[PDB]
């Protein structure tokens, strides 16, 4: 029953989506004001680090949880489940940070309101945030519904190609009845237009680099 997989991953993201949609939206009003986009300027490039990978570090434990959730993955071996979610799982929250950004006034929600770019200034990498801000804008502009965003980070996450796999085959049987799904969904909808509008998988890949990989010393 790939049905049943359209409904697990469905529930599985609905359980494990962090933020609710409807908090989000209704959020969209509260803008952090100059004074407060002044504090966060004024911290050191080592708190905000330390802050962000706080935040970063709690949103993979809710991708690792969407995982665990799917039916199959936990069927996969203990050394694949781990070689997916490392590789895929900061990927999956990238993803997920387009329901939190505001194409209208190009803000994301951070600590409670919305704040733009400038917010994020003591990081120190700011061809990184404006990178950031860039790709979940063009992932805004497909105005992904639940369930879609759903299959397509169930996607992002269980990927045969990934290096290290020990059972290839299990993992590609998974990923093929996922896309099935995704494709037999977005057909019944009329919704083909948006997998040529989904970013080349190399333009998470090289997103998801050097700057979030060794933050033990955060
Ligand atoms: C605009 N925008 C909204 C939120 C936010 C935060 S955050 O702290 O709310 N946040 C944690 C989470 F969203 F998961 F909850 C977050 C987001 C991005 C990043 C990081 C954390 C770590 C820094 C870099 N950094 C990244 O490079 C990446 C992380 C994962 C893939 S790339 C930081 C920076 C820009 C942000």
């Amino acid at each position: 029953e790939i049905e049943h997989l359209v409904q697990s991953v469905c529930k599985s993201y609905r359980e494990t989506c962090q933020l609710r949609l409807e908090d989000l939206l209704r959020q969209r009003s509260n803008i952090f004001s100059r004074e407060e986009v002044t504090g966060y300027q004024r911290k050191s490039m080592w708190e905000m680090w330390e802050r962000c990978a706080h935040h970063l570090t709690e949103a993979i434990q809710y991708v690792v949880e969407f995982a665990k959730r799917l039916s199959g993955f936990m069927e996969l071996c203990q050394n694949d489940q781990i070689v997916l979610l490392k590789a895929g799982a900061m990927e999956v929250v990238l993803v997920r940070m387009c329901r939190a950004y505001n194409a209208d006034n190009r803000t994301v929600f951070f600590e409670g309101k919305y704040g733009g770019m400038e917010l994020f200034r003591a990081l120190g990498c700011s061809e990184l945030i404006s990178s950031i801000f860039d790709f979940s804008h063009s992932l805004s502009a497909l105005h992904f519904s639940e369930d879609e965003i759903a299959l397509y980070t169930a996607l992002v996450l269980i990927n045969a190609h990934r290096p290290g796999l020990q059972e290839k085959r299990k993992v590609e049987q998974l990923q093929y009845n996922l896309e099935l799904a995704f494709h037999h969904h977005l057909c019944k909808t009329h919704r083909q237009s948006i997998l040529a509008k989904l970013p080349p998988k190399g333009k998470l890949r090289s997103l998801c680099s050097q700057h979030v990989e060794r933050l033990q010393i955060f």
